[PDB]
């Protein structure tokens, strides 16, 4: 059950994995909302379970166990368009803070911890619409944690409020990403 990047659905669930190509990496779908990510030194690469679409209010459960050894983060992500937005909520990471430098836009409290709230800007980047500049979203949990509830709403009224609007939404997904690192993950959403 271990497959090559792409997207489907499994067991009632879509999936989106995706790699740079660098090799390393071995993800797959398990039963129900559940996923595995085993890499060793790879690429950059994301995957994960959820929705297509996804909605603006969905509150998403995940459980498991995230051991990343380098740079990795554990998120709730997805995308919007019109506008293009990569968006992340995220949960738990490795080596480093995605927010490392960017701009706080505030700050928000959900299902049991503060975020705090940043934009970013993508230049000429791969996207799901192909090359292109682009706003991302962030949320950073300051409680680490590997299982939980997300309010996803909680964070898009918080974004929105401050300025950070998100169009018509694309997929969403609770996401193990890697940058050329190593670890293991297992992960189930509902």
């Amino acid at each position: 059950s271990c497959i090559q990047p792409g997207t489907g659905y499994n067991n009632g669930y879509f999936y989106s994995y995706w790699n740079d190509g660098h090799g390393g990496v071995t993800y797959c779908n398990g039963p129900g909302g559940q996923f595995s990510v085993n890499w060793s030194n790879s690429g950059n690469f994301v995957g994960g379970k959820g929705w297509q679409p996804g909605t603006k209010n969905k509150v998403i459960n995940f459980s498991g166990s995230y051991n990343p050894n380098g740079n990795s983060y554990l998120s709730v992500y997805g995308w919007s368009r019109n506008p293009l937005i990569e968006y992340y909520i995220v949960e738990n990471f490795g080596t480093y803070n995605p927010s490392t430098g960017a701009t706080k836009l505030g700050e928000v409290t959900s299902d049991g911890s503060v975020y705090d709230i940043y934009r970013t800007q993508r230049v000429n980047q791969p996207s799901i619409i192909g090359t292109a500049t682009f706003y991302q979203y962030w949320s950073v949990r300051r409680n680490h944690r590997s299982s939980g509830s997300v309010n996803t709403a909680n964070h898009f009224n918080a974004w929105a409020q401050q300025g950070l609007t998100l169009g018509t939404m694309d997929y969403q997904i609770v996401a193990v990403e890697g940058y050329f690192s190593s670890g293991s993950a297992s992960i189930t959403v509902s």
